């Protein structure tokens, strides 16, 4: 696998509705839907070690993990999180998400390298799935 690369999104499937599972007002997801339209992702891979830094027009986040050991990150909707990330197969690796305070509905991501180049990231919560796609810049 290489992840390694600089990612611009072409497609963003049911974003909105995965904010409204997590309590987003609609004013606030119009604004996310056209915020996540910009989405750019920068990833460093070398073997299990993940770099990756998602950016928009005004913000930009950074996420540091190793596939099988535990670290912290944010919720989509911006909830800090327990997450542990695992390969689904060569070219897939899937997160699951725990609260550290509180309840809400069950989160988890997906990250994939497909055949034809494309970078596949799918976000989660309970019944409803978020799917974004990338190319290479
Ligand atoms: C491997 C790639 C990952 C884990 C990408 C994660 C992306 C996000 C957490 C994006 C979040 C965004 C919002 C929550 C609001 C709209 C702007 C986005 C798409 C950057």
């Amino acid at each position: 696998p290489n992840f390694s690369g600089n990612w611009k999104i072409i497609r963003s499937e049911n974003f909105e509705e995965l904010l409204k599972v997590l309590g987003v007002n609609v004013m606030l997801r119009k604004i996310a839907v056209a915020a996540a339209s910009k989405q750019a992702v920068e990833i460093k891979q070398e073997g299990d070690t993940f770099y990756i830094k998602v950016s928009t027009t005004v913000y930009t986040t950074e996420i540091n993990f190793k596939v099988g050991e535990e670290f912290e990150e944010q919720t989509v909707d911006g909830r800090p999180c327990k997450s542990l990330v695992k390969w689904e197969s060569e070219n897939k690796m899937v997160c699951e998400q725990k609260l550290l305070k509180g309840e809400g509905p069950k989160t988890s991501w997906t990250k994939e390298l497909t055949n034809d180049g494309e970078l596949i990231l799918t976000m989660t919560a309970d019944d409803v799935v978020c799917t974004q796609v990338f190319v290479r810049e």
